[PDB]
């Protein structure tokens, strides 16, 4: 096969691939530039990325990249042959780089030498892992060899290894950038028949993965497959005739960018439970009313993230970040989206009840967690959405999860970010008093910003806004259900709207352009969900 | 390599080093001094420490100290040879000590020996754990053989291995000081380019370590490291021309002190989880008014540890400690920082969220482990905020971990402190009787100290020491907000300062000199947190 793996294959890796490249290559070329400054380079290397990312992959073009002989060693059958032959197995490998030497130590998805770091009294698992570490210790500075390996579970091989001089550095590549994931689906196009250039499928491809946040680089790998396999459906029969394939029609069948769209669907994406990162398209434009708060909590969010500097020469402390409060369907969830998705800074979405949802819970963790991505991603902006449930006050909720794997670990976490962090929290939630009072100490969140309920001469603007796709009539004006009622928030005229097509669609069956009449019908037959007797709650509750 | 590990390499391991060091050579160089006074030296010896803190490093420069000769032996390979030679080679290397005699009988990072007390039931494990007992016992006193070993459990090796004329002198070496960090940071500074002397830079290197209360020696000495690899990145590319470094220029491109400064992100720190010790900066010309407190506080708490003797001439039971209570904001997190840092005396820091949150949490003991690690450190003074949390009244929470793991563990713990002993607890929460009323037990806490808030006239000091660093204008003057509410605290205001800021920010896009419109805008822009009804509370609850 003349075509085989190189870095074109690898994508959206570019800042990831490009330092391991660097690493290998720089030392691997001439050891010269690091012989001169710092010390050599790290013979052990853990790849740590989700599984089905392409670190399998990652390996072989390393090999291919300084021309280094290429070696690759499996933990599946690091062990595969009988016991007791195993051990020599491995000593072979270390053997066996020198002769070539320069060369490179090749071994991928590694949980057998080290199954596990104190759980396993195996002999066979703990032969070998003597004979890794020491085979580490048998390593020696002359040597051109350079050892690497990827696994799922980012501490489940052995603690000890951790200690430098044996994988001093490692890297984890997570899941492809949404621009990322065009590369890999990019790519996989080249055997993928399309019929033209068709830089507008290109685009499409493009677009093909903005269908979703993103996956794992396997299994998008293999959604082109389900195209392949669906699209080669409807041209499938035609071909019942004779088991030798005509050549009268050859290749003129091509998968309609239409297929793929059909192939999302029972492809069973989103293998991946950890961490993500997405970044929503929301423009203020979408934002009705609320002038001063926008304007204020852009100011508020951006000046520390975008102007550092010119925030330094006051001298004041930077802010760790601020709470949002008000009536439910203010648009929480919507500002904040917002101000995130304005912000080149990468996003973190966060919800109260994913958060107990998104794994085991037994451990909270994952919001340790969360910061950890969030730093190493900064400059960011977290989110925490339904904050109370994720941190309902202490007394109330007889729990481990709520207050051990949360509350108590919130506090620690707000303090590890700083102003140089381009980390930011963005809280939101129905009543603050729900939530700990801890949360609202000094430093902690500098600010509580409430969001009042939409204004009658607001909702003139909200109502545009989000019927700017709909297709209105002539006569009917928006401005009028605005005077009539000024109790409705913008969650219930959501449905407002939404209700008034259901009308609309009602005397007509074909859709045609929405009335008054159908306002007014739907106007009664959703109340206001805040009244005066909330408002003067949260007026109240804005004191605590 | 002529350059071989020396004590140079090892830093701020001074009064620890110095302590091993003078066991091994009083009993190497000749056995006399031991040998006329006390028992010979104990043969076993272990070196527990938190890992990376260069204890595998301190055994090669105890060897080259007396230029006995030099053995390691390692858990990791101890049983590395195939099983039933594995015996063998123990027995070998004690047998090998005599030849060489004196000589230094040397193995460090041993879980194998002895790899749980009584979990663990391999023969393998366990029959190398029967012939270190005996080698234990084959050693005999004529031999200068010396035996060492580090772990990163302290219990977790074997609880016989305890008794005395095994493993008798044990000595921990955790993490760097903040001087000694310098130590490290500085020793690898010598590889390490510059350019010049730079006396600053060492300077710049004694900071370097001031950034952060401290890390370990290992991740240190990778610190280095990663300034290497990221500042290569700059120069790095001019280079691809070819394989071979031109000797144009050679050396030239010199790791800047700023490299560092971008070196120290990304390298994740803080892998230790340990109790550590930190010392604060904070000093009373941060402390606006309350002129009264600190000058008894002071007297509290320096007296004792300062002047023990003139104490004593009295006769009246030294101080266990005290406790502070008041309105959240007045300072208590840094009044206590304030005296702690005053004198000279260790500073321990204790979280109510963090004690829940530091560990699993299954086990309170930390906190068992928090005296331990303060008794040892002393004279210093032990600091617990938000005690409630900590110690919350045991009717109202239903859980293990506040009342078993630690208001139970707590009063057990105060008693073990001594007068002579130099520490001190200082406590401070929101609501003491939220507490746990046993806490107020006589010699538990002998007085509670009420902070009362920011007085309108101290509120003139106050204002000035926290806008030190804030350009302010000249027409601007800060006693008319003192003159004008009476009900702010310190938190408060600070950030009544902070929003300052914002709106003087807000009308001029790049800074200037506030202005007193500034704070009025902002001055109502938050209202005081804490009112006439508040300060009856604690007026009243001043009593019980
Ligand atoms: N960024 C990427 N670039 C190219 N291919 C990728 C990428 N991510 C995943 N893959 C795909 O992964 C497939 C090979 O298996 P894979 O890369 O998943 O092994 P690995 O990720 O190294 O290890 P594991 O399979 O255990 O995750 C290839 O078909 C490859 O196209
Ligand atoms: N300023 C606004 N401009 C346009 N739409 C808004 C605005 N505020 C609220 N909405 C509407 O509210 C709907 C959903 O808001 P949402 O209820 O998620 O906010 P929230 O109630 O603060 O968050 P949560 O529901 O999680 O408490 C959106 O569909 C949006 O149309
Ligand atoms: N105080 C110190 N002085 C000099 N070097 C140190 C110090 N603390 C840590 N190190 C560094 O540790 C590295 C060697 O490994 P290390 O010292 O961590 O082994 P160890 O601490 O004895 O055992 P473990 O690695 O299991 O903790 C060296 O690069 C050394 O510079
Ligand atoms: N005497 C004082 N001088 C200067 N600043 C003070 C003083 N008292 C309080 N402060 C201000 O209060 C702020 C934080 O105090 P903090 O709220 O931590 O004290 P506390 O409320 O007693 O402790 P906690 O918040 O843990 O209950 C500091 O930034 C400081 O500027």
């Amino acid at each position: 096969e003349v075509s085989r793996i190189s870095y074109e294959d690898i994508g959206g890796l570019s800042e990831q691939l490009g330092k391991i490249r660097e690493m290998i290559e720089l030392p691997l070329k001439h050891p010269e530039l690091f012989e001169r400054l710092g010390i050599t380079p790290p013979k052990g290397v853990i790849l740590y990325g989700p599984p089905g990312t392409g670190k399998t992959l990652i390996a072989r073009a390393v090999a291919n990249e300084s021309g280094a002989n290429f070696l690759s060693i499996n933990g599946p059958e690091i062990m595969s042959k009988y016991y007791g032959q195993s051990e020599q197995k491995l000593r072979e490998i270390f053997s066996k780089a020198e002769e070539t030497a320069p060369s490179i130590i090749f071994i991928d998805e590694i949980d057998s030498i080290a199954p596990k770091r104190e759980e396993v009294q195996g002999e066979v698992e703990r032969r070998v892992v003597a004979q890794l570490l020491t085979l580490m210790d048998g390593m020696k500075e002359r040597g051109h060899v350079i050892v690497i390996g990827a696994t799922n579970r980012i501490d489940a091989i052995d603690p000890a290894l951790r200690r430098p001089g044996r994988f001093d550095r490692e890297i984890e590549i997570g899941v492809p950038d949404r621009n990322g994931r065009k590369e890999i689906l990019m790519i996989h196009t080249r055997n993928m028949p399309l019929g033209m250039s068709e830089e507008e499928k290109n685009k499409f491809l493009e677009e093909m993965a903005d269908y979703t946040y993103g996956f794992v680089g396997a299994d998008l790998a293999a959604l082109v497959r389900e195209s392949a396999m669906n699209a080669l459906r409807r041209y499938l029969p035609e071909i019942d005739l004779d088991k030798p394939i005509p050549t009268e029609i050859l290749e003129k069948m091509v998968v309609t960018e239409d297929d793929f769209k059909n192939a999302l669907k029972s492809i069973e994406p989103s293998s991946l439970r950890e961490v993500m990162v997405e970044v929503p398209n929301v423009h203020w434009d979408d934002i009705g009313g609320l002038e001063d708060v926008k304007r204020e909590i852009k100011e508020t969010v951006e000046l520390p993230l975008l102007k550092p500097d010119v925030f330094k020469r006051l001298g004041i402390r930077p802010s760790k970040g601020f709470l949002l409060y008000g009536p439910p369907g203010v648009g929480k969830t919507l500002l904040a989206k917002a101000v995130a998705t304005e912000s080149n800074a990468n996003f973190i979405s966060i919800k109260g009840p994913e958060v107990l949802s998104k794994w085991v819970g037994e451990s909270e963790k994952a919001i340790r967690e969360i910061f950890k991505k969030a730093k190493q991603v900064a400059p960011a902006i977290v989110f925490l959405d339904e904050i109370d449930s994720i941190a309902p006050r202490r007394g109330t909720t007889s729990d481990s999860g709520v207050t051990e794997r949360i509350v108590n670990q919130l506090l620690t976490s707000l303090d590890g970010i700083e102003v140089m962090n381009g980390v930011v929290v963005i809280g939101a939630t129905n009543r603050p008093d729900i939530m700990d009072p801890a949360l609202l100490r000094a430093g902690r969140f500098d600010k509580l910003i409430y969001i009042p309920p939409p204004d009658k001469e607001a909702r003139l603007s909200i109502l545009k806004v989000h019927t700017k796709n709909m297709p209105l009539a002539p006569d009917v004006d928006l401005n009028d259900i605005a005077q009539r009622t000024e109790g409705y928030v913008g969650a219930d005229l959501e449905n407002l709207c939404r209700e008034a097509g259901m009308n609309a669609y009602r005397e007509n069956p074909d859709a045609t352009s929405v009335s008054q009449k159908n306002f007014l019908d739907a106007l009664k037959t959703i109340r206001p969900s805040v009244d005066e007797e909330v408002i003067k709650f949260y007026r109240t509750l804005s004191e605590t």
